[PDB]
DNA sequence: TGAGTTCAAGGGTCAAT
DNA sequence: ATTGACCCTTGAACTCA
């Protein structure tokens, strides 16, 4: 199941890859939401926030960074179904 | 449609391992976020009711725990918005 | 395997105190 | 400062091809 997989983004288990990338639901779920309703985010702080485990939802905007860096494609996210 | 385990009021579900209200679940959660500790003025046995329960933060936390609320299940601060 | 989905239980806000 | 009614987000667990 979530055996040989980590997640490149926060170091979470992973069952496989989302969008390109081996990251767990956490971060599949997270990406979706964000293209889907085309979000934009701030980081408050200095832009280098840590993405683990206990942080990855501390900043948005820096998680979001470390999707797209990681090679998340928003182009594998689908449309909603209606 | 539950009952707060802790003060008796009413309850929108289970928060950190406890079925609790709005009220005691934002106690808790504040609690452990600032690691705050409480003073009891008494005797440590004070009555802890819906409308009681801002009275004593010291037994309204010992409270929290003995019905069962987890710590653990407190996360990390997020972002201001 | 990797798209999709849901909603309980995490989160935050801010008027009232 | 703290409280809590009210609303938003997360992610484990599931379906579908
Ligand atoms: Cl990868
Ligand atoms: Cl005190
Ligand atoms: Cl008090
Ligand atoms: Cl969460
Ligand atoms: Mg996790
Ligand atoms: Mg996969
Ligand atoms: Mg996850
Ligand atoms: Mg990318
Ligand atoms: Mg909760
Ligand atoms: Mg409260
Ligand atoms: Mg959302
Ligand atoms: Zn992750
Ligand atoms: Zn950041
Ligand atoms: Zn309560
Ligand atoms: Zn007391």
């Amino acid at each position: 199941m979530f055996t040989k997989h980590i997640c490149a983004i926060c170091g979470d288990r992973s069952s496989g890859k989302h969008y390109g990338v081996y990251s767990c639901e956490g971060c599949k779920g997270f990406f979706k939401r964000t293209v889907r309703k085309d979000l934009t985010y701030t980081c408050r702080d200095n832009k280098d926030c840590l993405i683990d485990k206990r942080q990855r939802n501390r900043c948005q905007y820096c998680r979001y960074q470390k999707c797209l860096a990681m090679g998340m494609k928003r182009e594998a996210v689908q449309e909603e179904r209606q």
